[PDB]
């Protein structure tokens, strides 16, 4: 009788990171990271798409609420990611080292805590327009 | 075995639309779809992705000729909904609740009336910039 | 914990092209390609997104160096392609029609002659903004 379906919001956030490895030399760290590596760091507008899937609900039309989507991710994103410096004020990054595949990861664990089970799919992050992840659970 | 590959066309149309059910009631309404139950209406430049896919052609190069994808995609889209008030105009969403997942699959079901078996792979629907519809026809 | 991620870069090129068969006739070539079939060629910038995929490493917090990316892409993509005639001055072109679905499986096989084994994922050619190809190597 009924139709799957995957939807997507985008939304933006501003942070800053540098990329360095507590278990590396600061010579491995500069040779491996490169300009990413600056001291005192540098920042992104990151963009970042979260897709859910589902049933089309016959009585709504929608997999999922959308008010309560926005919530989700200025819940999951928002609050905790932007106007932040990464590295210094998200307690996740202090042992982890902020690159794009662990931003993903780490937004994806945020909004599963959140979300009702089975219908987070995929979250998108853009850390420049040239420069995606995209992790799925996998 | 030759190669098989996805081709995508996106075009955009203008519509406007109201989100409301037969089956909820003014309150219910109003609750569900917030400012997009507006009893007037709102509107929105649709974009609209749609791949098919396909064995390369070894004497054309082409999985499907662009110059007929064009022309399928504006009997299927264009024609029907371009300029159009979605819930008065287009006589489906009489008693189907215009989201933007219900136009995906109005849109995949009436390719599939216009094209020749098989190569349907996916309808993308764009309702703004940053919410996206992915329907795959599952 | 490992967590698998696709990892992509954007890049684009300048290349003209025109689109003919040597199996059709001149009439054939013109009905089929129409304007693409013009004699002296016409032109795109085309974008090409190549995603990669793997573990991401725990030490760095990488799928894939982007610096190795970067320099996979400028061998397999820039170098031979950019500020090119497709027919005339890429030898894989001579006898192989240069539509964007080919161009995408010639990237994915250029590229396939420089990755390590299990990493390349997809490879993405927009031909214009509207028209676009995915080659996942099927
Ligand atoms: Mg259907
Ligand atoms: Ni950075
Ligand atoms: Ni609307
Ligand atoms: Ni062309």
């Amino acid at each position: 009788r009924r139709c799957q379906a995957q939807v997507s919001r985008r939304i933006s956030f501003s942070a800053s990171h540098r990329l360095y490895s507590k278990f590396l030399s600061d010579e491995e760290n500069l040779k491996l990271f490169g300009k990413c590596n600056n001291p005192n760091g540098h920042g992104h507008n990151y963009k970042v798409v979260v897709t859910v899937h589902g049933e089309i609900d016959p009585a709504t039309g929608m997999v999922m609420n959308l008010a309560d989507l926005k919530k989700y991710m200025e819940e999951a994103i928002m609050q905790p990611l932007d106007h932040k410096n990464l590295d210094m004020d998200v307690p996740y990054f202090a042992d982890v080292v902020s690159t794009t595949e662990n931003v993903a990861v780490y937004i994806w664990d945020n909004l599963q805590k959140v979300l009702p089970v089975g219908v987070l799919y995929k979250v998108k992050v853009y850390e420049t327009d040239n420069n995606i992840v995209v992790y799925k659970g996998e």
